[PDB]
């Protein structure tokens, strides 16, 4: 599968190996479900990205279950910020919230309603990228910079027209798995 290198070859090793690790301890084949593979590295990448851009961001996305609780945990015993159910993906310490992180094949609204739905009744901030250029956050409060967000949009463009040079962006478009 042309998918399987592509992931190999546009993402660095960290970020393949975590995604790997998360899949197969879930039973699932990253050479099998190579759309859900290459989606799983695109939302890694940009939310090591997104924290990278501030320690603003305490990053809670890519660690094992015990680590990402025990984070969330200690953020909510010593700022008085409510738990959430599910575990986000980022802590901003100077927002004093949680971030969900939406990157997504479809219309950013589409996704962001899917995302409001799911952890609603949570009072997470909530921030959609597609691979259009679009966004959209929590009462349009974007959290990052022109130049973060505007380097994040770039690189999932990229991600995107890699995918179409190597005949791949049909099926991943038309996929959901990963979202
Ligand atoms: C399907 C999905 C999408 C996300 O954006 C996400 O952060 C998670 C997560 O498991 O933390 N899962
Ligand atoms: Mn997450
Ligand atoms: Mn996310």
């Amino acid at each position: 599968m042309a998918m399987e290198d592509f992931v190999r070859q546009c993402f660095n090793p960290m970020i393949v190996e975590l995604a790997e690790k998360a899949m197969k301890e879930y039973g699932e084949d990253p050479k099998i479900e190579t759309n859900k593979f290459a989606a799983i590295c695109t939302h890694l990448e940009v939310c090591f990205m997104y924290s990278d851009f501030g320690h603003r961001f305490e990053i809670i996305e890519g660690r094992d279950r015990i680590m990402a609780w025990t984070v969330v945990n200690s953020i909510c015993n010593t700022t008085g910020v409510e738990k959430p159910k599910f575990l986000p993906d980022l802590y901003d310490y100077k927002e004093n919230r949680f971030i969900e992180i939406g990157v997504t094949r479809r219309e950013v609204h589409i996704y962001y309603l899917e995302k409001a739905n799911k952890i609603k009744s949570e009072k997470t901030h909530i921030h959609i990228f597609s691979f259009t250029g679009e966004e959209m956050a929590t009462k349009a409060d974007y959290t990052l910079d022109e130049e973060s967000r505007a380097r994040i949009k770039t690189r999932l463009f990229t991600i995107r027209q890699e995918m179409a040079s190597r005949s791949l962006w049909d099926s991943f478009r038309q996929s959901e798995r990963g979202e």
